[PDB]
Parts: structure tokens; C-alpha cells; sequence
């Protein structure tokens, strides 16, 4: 068949945004698995608490690919991250997506999970249908077969464990076989759903310490880790960069095996790779590193290596390299054959291999290792040489195994045309990619493989990448430039400019460019019978060289036809073409109704019978007088001769008489300036003393005239007579016409349309000024050329970037000589350089979504939120307050009526505490709240045993009457002292309540207990309990009392905010006050009544000894 | 060297056996995880050929069978 090569990669592997940081991540040794909440709370379920993730799915360009907003947050993150990823994976081999659309090229992609399918069909009443488009498991592969255009196969594989490189295997066969010309191969992994970290726990495999100690004694299980990998696999003949050569690809399944289906079995292993190795053709000695899977299992591991010890390591001298990829990143289940197919090709392209973390004792079980037949990448070892091996065997008993054969091609020696400059041009969605593309280019502005391989990828649409911008390499000056394409197709019209534009050595610098040397030297052969050699005029650095008017012509004429050769190079046709005198010659070859002899033939033998007639001197100026007044104005002998522009005319005739006439209008302030012709008079009556020779010599020139087409625009016939004979072909009789007929330049403007673009295809742009004035303001101009300049081939290319910035696609690779492929090794990866729109999140499932009647889980950690209860000791050990039950009661109807608690006024009744619950010092203790909301009744229970029960119920209708105080028990107390917190709390602790300084909240409080001001730190348990302590203060009962039932308990917090003020210090407080003859205690904005409370036992073991 | 290719395109079972956290069994991942739905026919018959479940969006039978 045909050779099969990894022409791309990309992917965003754990804590990588791009395979650059995952390269620096495993060259550096930083682990990348974490220990942080992303995907859901640490610790749960008894899960390990490490695992490898990645670090954004809420990113997606989703105007790019089309995808409707609604049905971009209902997309699965794996297949969101994963077209990004196969568009960069495309481009980093420097083929352009369009150029694979209409091909057979397939999407090969092994996806084990869909959590995300049930994460948006859990509620049927309010599920959207578009979830099944853009979620179903099958559509990982047609949504990028859809939007590539893709029209090969398109599968998603599912053996687990192996999906990736099984996917790999298959578009291998399909491209060996001829079936398919491109492949997409890629796998995906994101962990979403806890409950499947919990089965591959109860099946064994995690480890706890959640670190994949790969080949070492203590070899306990595997971390899961989550990526997306994509690569392009292509035949050798469209290649554009070989990362590496799939010399051979195959599998095989287990079978039977005593021990169970979930034990790796080494002999089918052995046999695998021993096939491979002999139908391949690849000697046993050959290979160098191989990538064992390295599952840190206790039982996978030696039964790997002990097969690939018997399968490579039977008879060979040098030690064979072993190293695994998930000591790094874990394990991505459906991707670990690709993740591992990322390093190899990283460890190659970059010289080195990645070492391999946690190795310190090697495992005895497998002898290779202790006898040095098998060596691990302890350390950054350089690249010898050799064959690569790769294989994943997912636990199905799927194996896997590919031969890989790295890519060595040297740098080219140096070249020449290395030191001349080069062009860049980039696009992408938002500024900030077109400059990280120019200036990566920038950084290597001699590796040109690199340089063609980004100008190749440049050609997109505007609609696709609104910014373009191009940067010069090389040259003496110039920096990127970057700026919006406006949107639409625009034209692209050429202006050829006529005499006067010759100058010194003119072009010198573009005849370095190869394709203008050809043209300039078939121009020499074109013109050697009278013996000028257009090369050798050129490089005649005589001033005087330029007097003679037949050199300016045909100079004129050579360096037209080799700019407009340049630009035929690129691809472009243009739609407009409109010259001025001669020159418009150049057009007519632009135009293709002349032959580049003939323009230049017709050109020299213009000159030339320009010096045999020996015509009187005569000198043409620019007269700032219009066209219609300049004509009335004109003395006898005088005529308008070039209708330029309606603010600058041109009239010729004899010296004296232009002399004359110059000098008049100087004095009335107009314009004027005679322009280079020699003393040769230019458009006037005394060209047509030539015109008999001329036509007769026209005629011998041109013998087979061919039609003028609708595009050029003939400013020499008026635009009335363009059905005429003359203005079909532009035969030796229109050439002679237009050197004698005037030049009607400026009307011809008129039919440019609106934003077109305008080349001046001329040695020195002396027209643009004319063009920018004559012309929509909408239009754009670029000179390609300007009078003595420092390094022509500069201007030429910054011309062609700003022609690529204003629309036209005209690569630039051309111009040079192309590069050899396939790309020398090396060459910086072009994904990292890609950067997309990510300015909008897109949703991601949750784990609240995932399936596992409030549950609160009170935890007591310094971290936990509820750390306050700490301080809630009663006879020395920790009890949850009553006033907690109340709150998370509160919260739950809140949450039920949908209100928050703030605004929630609530009342309790017939609340009775049944069991004391003990907050333990370690672990956490769950509380479960159900209420029935027609019942009016609520009930709190812990491990199914009941705690707290009673009704409760949001308050229609307010009454801040009833938190007004009430009358004290003892109106005039007439007692200036009072107790203040210490010596409240002490009576407490005298009681047997240990409280600490959270629930500490009693500013002072009245010698008989009546009244008393209360701390308010925004904590309703605290609160209330204060007021329950105020209750007890009073009480001429000693020992221990807590509460078990509240007859009704009233909050209102609006009244409670309007209640409170502040003292001196910042602190906010709540009067309180205590009436045991209503038994009310009303405090801020809390009635409490009817509350009763029953000696405790006050018994504490471990007493004091 | 016999292979088996299967067409499968739901995994329900999965979603229901998975329901519970505290009390689900590990070996379910073994008997409901699409993989499993060729590598369980592979174990039994003893087949060394390749073994693939393939979704391909409601083609998946006649594409198992042109593979």
C-alpha cells in the first residue's frame, strides 16, 4: 500500500491548555495530578482523594462552528473541547481544513463514558430535544464529520481502556489499505459522575494513595485522569510535517482465562507484539523505548513486562528503554493510547525522554527490571536512536500495539535565498491570536519550514477569522500589523503606470526573486536583436543610462511584466484593469490579449520610432486648471493631453508655448510642473508624424490579433466609441491610436466599484496621490514599489501582506523557491499557537445533577462553616443547639417556598426535642429534614431515629406589636448595678453550661434576670440560644436544664433589623427581655413562648480525680 | 482470530445499577459498561480476533457487519 505517518497532535491533557504545557509539565517533573474540589468535594464515598483534571471546560468558540447558542450549553464538554482540538490537530500539520472537505477522510474517536447524556435527561418534563445531537455517544464522531465535511467513515469505538489506540489502528488499515486518503483519530475522557470513580473503586483498581506508581514494589492502583487528544493521520504523499511512521498496527482480545475476565493475560501479549514485530519486518534489536501501559497494577504490571522481556528482550544486547506515561498524568481511561502517542512524539521531537515519576524500589516480580535488561527513564535521557513502541490493553481484554518510526530528517544546509526576507501572514478569531502568531513567527525567523507551513494555514475567509495581519521577517524595518477585515468579497483591479516612473538601477532588488529573474531574462532574449539586453540596462548604473527614451520604454516595460509575473504567481486574476499611456501595454499583456515578446517588441519599437522621427522639442506639464476650463484656457499649439484627474490636468505642445503658458498660470497661483519627457512631445499632434512608420512596423509586430476583454477598460478610446473595430483588439492600429489619442485617465475611474482595491503595477507609485484623490473614498491602494528605496523585494512583500489584509487571499510561499518536505524535525508545534474566543461560559454538568427531604451534614472543621457549634458544651461534651434545629428547619421551608430566609417570617408551634444529638470531635454527623406542607408539620431524624418534630409554617400577616416589650415583672428595679458577660458566663459555668466565645453573647444582663441587652454577629443559632440562656439565667433552680419543647416561636426579620442598634464600638446589639409571668422572652426580633426544660442528668464520667 | 463486532447504542443498565452509591456492587461495571458488550463474548468463546462496540448513530449494526 502506501506509507502512514502522524501528520498532527493536539489535545488538552491534565493541567495542559495545550500539549506545549504538557510537555513542560513532564520535562519540568511537576506531577499534574491535584488535590483539588473541581470536580466535586474531596473525600467522598471514600474516593481518592487525588486525580488528574483538566482546568476549563466552560470554554467554547461556538459562533465558529456553528453551533446556535442554546444548543451550546446543552453540548457535552467532550465534544465541545473536541472540535476545538481536531482543528488545531489539522492545522499543526500545516494542511489547510478546506483542502480535506469532500474527501474520504474519517473520524475515528473512543469515548467510554456519556455522563453527560443523563446529566440533561433527568427531568423529563423540562428536557430539551436538542441534548440527543449534540450529547448521543454516536455523535462524537458525526458532529466533526459534519462540520470538516467529511465523507469517509465515521465510528466512535468503545473498548475500554484502549479506545484510543483501537481507533489509531483501524484509520491505520483504512489509510493502508487506500480506503481513505485522511484520519482523524481521537479519544476523550471527563469525569463528571462521581458514582463511576465509586465502581472502579469497589472493583479495586483506584488507589488509595491515588498516585499510579508505575513498575515499583508498592504498585497499588491508578489515579483517573481526564483528556482530549486528536491526531491526523495522513498518507506520505500529502504529508506536510511527519512527527513519526506507522511502520505496523494490530490487535487481539484475551480470551478465556481461569483467573477472570479483569486479569491481563502476558502470553497473548507476547504473541501480539512478536507478530507485529515479524509481519512488520522490524528487527527485534531495532526498538529503543517502549511505552509499556504501566497500570500500576500489582497484578498488570508484571505480567506486561514479563511478556515484553519474553516477546523483545530475548536477545538483544543494549537495553531496551521502558517508560510509562500515566506515572504523569494518571490514567486517562478511553485516551491513554493517545496521551501516550503525545509524549513519544514530544520526547522525539524535543531530543529527550520524559522520566517517569514514583520509582524508587523496583518490583521484584519482574526479573528485566533488577537484572538491567529493562530500563526506566529515571532521568532525562537523550534520544539514541531506533524504532518506538506503544501499547494500551484495556481491561475488556482488548490489546492494543502500534510500531512507530520517529522522524530524522536533518535542517537543510544553507541557502541564499535564506538571507533574503520572507512574508508571514496569520489569521484568527481575536486580536490576541494574530499577534501570538506573528510574534512566534518572529521568534524564528529562519526556520522556513516553519514560516511556510503558517502562511500555508493563513487562508481563511473573513466570516470564519475576522483578523488578519502580516509581519516582515528579515527586513531592515517593520513590525506585525494587525488589523479587522471588514466582511464581504472584495475586487481586485491592476493600474499600470506610464512614463517618468524610471529611475536608478530600478528593480535591482527584485531580480534576487527567482520568478523575476526568469521574466526579466526572457526579456533579454525577447529584445536581443537590436542589441539592448534589458538585465544589462538595468544593472547600468549611468545616470544618463535613463535620457534615452528607448531604454525608459522598454526598462518601463520589463519591470511591469516581471511585477505583474510576481503577482500571477499568487493566483490572482484581476477584475479591473486601467493603465495610463504606455504601459498600458502591460495591461493588454495583463489582460492576456498580448504575448510577453509582443508587449516588449511593440514597446522597443515605439521608442525607437520615437528617436528616428527627430520631432521638435516639446515638454508637457501638469496645469492645475480643470479639464473643461484648462481646454478653453489652452493657447494655440497647446491641447489637454492626459485627462488625469479633474484637479490636475496635463496639456502639451511646443516648449516655448508651455514655457509661456507655465509662467502665467504660476502668476495666477495654479499648478504647474513639466513633466520628464525628455523634450519628446507626448499625446499631441507630433505623434502623429510617426504614426505611418509606426503602423507599418506595429503591423509587422502583431500578426494575429486577439480580442480586449470586458475587463480592461480602454482609457485611450472614449468610453462612447467601445463598440468600434479599434476597441475590440487592441491590434497595432489601437496601440498607435493610443499614442497619438489624448489621455482620458481620470473618466475611466468612475466604474471602479465601491471598496475595491487598486495596485499601481509600476516601478515608483507617482500616481497614487492622483488615484487617492480621483478616486471612492472606499477604495484601498498599495504602490508595490516606491523610488529609491533601500530593499524593493520589503516593499513588495509589506505590500502583499497589506493585500492580504484587505481581503484578496494571495499566499505569499510561492514566491520563493518550495520547501522540501516532509518537514525537518524540530520545527516548533503550530497547535499551542492557536487561540480562540473564549469570552462566554458555556455550562457543565454538576454534581448536585448526578443522581445519589434535606440532608445537612454538620461538619466541625476549623475550614467547615458550622465551626462555630464548637462552643455549644453542656456538661463537657458538644451538643447541637435547639436553635440549630430551628435554622436548618427555617432553611429547608425556605427552600420549599422558595424565598429566602431573610425574607421569610416564620412561626413554630408545638416543637418537641426528643434525643440530644452529640456533634463527635472527628467525622460529621447527617441531619435529615422532611416536612409536609399540608400538614403544616415538619420532622428532623438522624440514622432514622427521631430528633425533633412539631409544626411550622410561613407568617401571613406580620405584627410588630408583638415584639413590642413587655411590662418588666419588676417596674422600678432602682439597682445601678448589673452583671456584666463575665460574670454572667461564670454564673453559668457555676450551673454546669460551658460555653465558649462564639455563643458568649450577653452584653449585660439585670441582677434579677428580667432584662438584658444581647450581641448580634448575623448568626440566628447564636441568637436564639443567647435568649434561651437569658431564660435560664433567672432560674433559681441549679443544675443543668436544657430545653425540650417550645410551645411557639415567632421571627420576623424585618422587625428584627428595625430592632437593632449600635453601641459606641461598631458592634450591633438587641435588647432582650424576660417575663415570667406571660413566660415570654422577647429579644431583637424573636418571640419565644412556652418554653420548658427538664434537668439534665448531669452526669459526666471521667470526673476530676 | 475470530473478532466479534457489536452495535450497541444505549447503556441504561449502567444508569440504573449506578443509581446508589453507598450499596453498588463493583462487578457492575464488569456486566454493564458498553465495552464489555464484546469483550463478555470474546471471554466466553474464546475468541483472540478483534473486539469492538461501535455507536455509529443508528447504523451500527450494518456498519459491525461491514467491518
Amino acid at each position: 500500500p502506501e506509507e502512514v505517518v502522524i501528520a498532527g497532535m493536539s489535545g488538552k491533557l491534565p493541567e495542559s491548555e495545550n500539549l506545549q504545557e504538557f510537555w513542560d509539565n513532564l520535562i519540568g517533573g511537576v506531577d499534574m495530578v491535584t488535590d483539588d474540589d473541581r470536580r466535586w468535594k474531596a473525600g467522598l464515598y471514600g474516593l481518592p482523594r487525588r486525580s488528574g483534571k483538566l482546568k476549563d471546560l466552560s470554554r467554547f468558540d461556538a459562533s465558529f462552528f456553528g453551533v446556535h447558542p442554546k444548543q451550546a450549553h446543552t453540548m457535552d464538554p467532550q465534544l465541545r473541547l473536541l472540535l476545538e482540538v481536531t482543528y488545531e490537530a489539522i492545522v499543526d500539520g500545516g494542511i489547510n481544513p478546506d483542502s480535506l472537505r469532500g474527501t474520504h477522510t474519517g473520524v475515528w474517536v473512543g469515548v467510554s463514558g456519556s455522563e453527560t447524556s443523563e446529566a440533561l435527561s433527568r427531568d423529563p418534563e423540562t428536557l430539551v430535544g436538542y441534548s440527543m445531537v449534540g450529547c448521543q455517544r454516536a455523535m462524537m464522531a458525526n458532529r466533526l464529520s459534519f462540520f470538516f465535511d467529511f465523507r469517509g467513515p465515521s465510528i466512535a469505538l468503545d473498548t475500554a481502556c484502549s479506545s484510543s489506540l483501537m481507533a489509531l489502528q483501524n484509520a491505520y488499515q483504512a489509510i493502508h489499505s487506500g480506503q481513505c486518503p485522511a484520519a482523524i483519530v481521537g479519544g476523550i475522557n471527563v469525569l463528571l459522575k462521581p458514582n463511576t470513580s465509586v465502581q472502579f473503586l469497589r472493583l479495586g483498581m483506584l488507589s488509595p494513595e491515588g498516585t499510579c506508581k508505575a513498575f515499583d514494589t508498592a504498585g497499588n492502583g491508578y489515579c483517573r485522569s481526564e483528556g482530549v487528544v486528536a491526531v491526523l493521520l495522513t498518507k506520505k504523499s500529502l504529508a506536510r510535517r511527519v512527527y513519526a511512521t506507522i511502520l505496523n498496527a494490530g490487535t487481539n482480545t484475551d480470551g478465556f482465562k481461569e483467573q477472570g475476565v479483569t486479569f491481563p493475560s502476558g502470553d497473548i501479549q507476547e504473541q501480539l507484539i512478536r507478530s507485529l514485530y515479524q509481519s512488520a519486518g522490524v528487527a527485534p534489536e531495532s526498538f529503543e523505548y517502549i511505552e509499556a501501559h504501566g497500570t500500576g497494577t500489582k497484578v498488570g504490571d508484571p505480567q506486561e513486562l514479563n511478556g515484553i522481556t519474553r516477546a523483545l528482550c530475548a536477545t538483544r544486547q543494549e537495553p531496551l528503554l521502558i517508560g510509562s506515561t500515566k506515572s504523569n498524568m494518571g490514567h486517562p481511561e478511553p485516551a491513554s493510547g493517545l496521551a501516550a502517542l503525545a509524549k513519544v512524539l514530544l520526547s522525539l521531537e524535543h531530543g529527550l525522554w520524559a522520566p517517569n515519576l514514583h520509582f524508587h524500589s523496583p518490583n521484584p516480580e519482574i526479573p528485566a527490571l533488577l537484572d538491567g535488561r529493562l530500563q526506566v527513564v529515571d532521568q532525562p535521557l537523550p534520544v539514541r536512536g531506533g524504532n518506538v513502541g506503544i501499547n494500551s490493553f484495556g481491561f475488556g481484554g482488548s490489546n492494543v500495539h502500534i510500531i512507530l518510526r520517529p522522524n530524522t530528517q536533518p535542517p537543510p544546509a544553507p541557502a541564499p535565498h535564506a538571507t533574503l526576507p520572507r512574508l508571514l501572514r496569520a489569521s484568527g478569531r481575536t486580536p490576541e491570536a494574530v499577534q501570538k502568531l506573528l510574534e512566534q513567527g518572529l521568534r524564528h525567523s529562519q526556520d522556513l519550514a516553519f514560516l511556510s507551513m503558517l502562511n500555508d494555514i493563513a487562508a481563511v475567509p473573513a466570516t470564519a477569522m475576522p483578523f488578519r495581519g502580516y509581519a516582515v521577517l528579515g527586513g531592515e524595518r517593520g513590525g506585525p500589523e494587525v488589523q479587522q477585515v471588514p466582511a464581504g468579497e472584495r475586487p481586485l483591479w491592476f493600474i499600470c503606470s506610464g512614463m517618468g516612473t524610471q529611475w536608478r538601477g530600478m528593480g535591482l532588488s527584485l531580480m534576487r526573486l527567482d520568478r523575476f529573474r526568469d521574466s526579466i531574462l526572457r526579456s533579454d532574449e525577447a529584445v536581443k536583436p537590436f542589441g539592448l539586453k534589458v538585465s544589462q540596462l538595468l544593472l547600468s548604473t549611468d545616470e544618463s543610462t535613463f535620457d534615452d527614451i528607448v531604454h525608459s520604454f522598454v526598462s518601463l516595460t520589463a519591470i511591469q511584466i516581471g511585477l505583474i509575473d510576481l503577482l500571477s504567481c499568487m493566483g490572482l486574476r484581476p477584475d479591473g484593469i486601467v493603465g495610463h499611456s504606455l504601459g498600458e501595454v502591460a495591461c493588454g499583456y495583463a489582460d492576456g490579449c498580448l504575448s510577453q515578446e509582443e508587449a516588449v517588441l511593440a514597446a522597443y519599437w515605439r521608442g525607437q520610432c520615437i528617436k528616428e522621427a527627430h520631432l521638435p522639442p516639446g515638454a508637457m506639464a501638469a496645469v492645475g486648471l480643470s479639464w473643461e476650463e484648462c481646454k478653453q484656457r489652452c493657447p494655440p499649439g497647446v491641447v489637454p493631453a492626459c485627462h488625469n484627474s479633474k484637479d490636475t490636468v496635463t496639456i502639451s505642445g511646443p516648449q516655448a508655448p508651455v514655457f509661456e503658458f507655465v509662467e502665467q498660470l504660476r502668476k495666477e497661483g495654479v499648478f504647474a510642473k513639466e513633466v520628464r519627457t525628455g523634450g519628446m512631445a507626448f499625446h499631441s499632434y507630433f505623434m502623429e508624424a510617426i504614426a505611418p512608420p509606426l503602423l507599418q512596423e506595429l503591423k509587422k509586430v502583431i500578426r494575429e490579433p486577439k480580442p480586449r476583454s470586458a475587463r480592461w477598460l480602454s482609457t485611450s478610446i472614449p468610453e462612447a466609441q467601445w463598440h468600434s473595430s479599434l476597441a475590440r483588439t487592441s491590434s497595432a492600429e489601437y496601440n498607435v491610436n493610443n499614442l497619438v489619442s489624448p489621455v482620458l485617465f481620470q473618466e475611466a475611474l468612475w466604474h471602479v466599484p465601491e471598496h475595491a482595491v487598486v495596485l499601481e503595477i509600476a516601478p515608483h507609485a507617482l500616481l497614487q496621490a492622483v488615484l487617492k484623490r480621483g478616486l471612492k473614498p472606499s477604495c484601498t491602494i498599495i504602490p508595490l514599489m516606491k523610488k529609491d528605496h533601500r530593499d524593493n523585494l520589503e516593499f513588495f512583500l509589506a505590500g502583499i501582506g497589506r493585500l492580504h489584509l484587505s481581503g484578496i487571499d494571495a499566499n505569499p510561499n510561492a514566491l520563493f523557491p518550495p520547501v522540501e518536505f516532509p518537514a525537518p524535525r524540530g520545527t516548533p508545534l503550530i497547535s499551542p499557537l492557536i487561540k480562540w474566543d473564549h469570552s462566554l461560559a458555556w455550562d457543565v454538568p454538576a454534581a448536585e445533577d448526578f443522581p445519589n427531604a434535606a440532608i445537612y451534614n454538620i461538619d466541625t472543621s476549623s475550614e467547615s462553616p458550622d465551626h462555630y457549634l464548637v462552643d455549644h458544651t453542656l456538661d463537657g461534651r458538644v451538643l447541637f443547639p435547639a436553635t440549630g434545629y430551628l435554622s436548618i428547619v427555617w432553611k429547608t421551608l425556605a427552600r420549599a417556598l422558595g424565598l429566602g430566609v431573610e425574607q421569610l417570617p416564620v412561626v413554630f408551634e408545638d416543637v418537641v426535642l426528643h434525643q440530644a444529638t452529640i456533634l463527635p470531635k472527628t467525622g460529621t454527623v447527617s441531619l435529615e429534614v422532611r416536612l409536609l406542607e399540608a400538614s403544616r408539620a415538619f420532622e428532623v431524624s438522624e440514622n432514622g431515629n427521631l430528633v425533633v418534630s412539631g409544626k411550622v409554617y410561613q407568617w401571613d400577616d406580620p405584627d410588630p406589636r408583638l415584639f413590642d416589650h413587655p411590662e418588666s415583672p419588676t417596674p422600678n428595679p432602682t439597682e445601678p448595678l448589673f452583671l456584666a458577660q463575665a460574670e454572667v458566663y461564670k454564673e453559668l459555668r457555676l450551673r454546669g453550661y460551658d460555653y465558649g466565645p462564639h455563643f458568649q453573647g450577653i452584653l449585660e444582663a439585670s441582677l434579677e434576670g428580667d432584662s438584658g441587652r444581647l450581641l448580634w454577629k448575623d448568626n440566628w443559632v447564636s441568637f436564639m440560644d443567647t435568649m434561651l440562656q437569658m431564660s435560664i439565667l433567672g432560674s433559681a433552680k441549679h443544675g443543668l436544664y436544657l430545653p425540650t419543647r417550645v410551645t411557639a416561636i415567632h421571627i420576623d426579620p424585618a422587625t428584627h433589623r428595625q430592632k437593632l442598634y449600635t453601641l459606641q464600638d461598631k458592634a450591633q446589639v438587641a435588647d432582650v427581655v424576660v417575663s415570667r409571668w406571660l413566660r415570654v422572652t422577647v429579644a431583637g426580633g424573636v418571640h419565644i413562648s412556652g418554653l420548658h426544660t427538664e434537668s439534665a442528668p448531669r452526669r459526666q464520667q471521667e470526673q476530676q480525680v
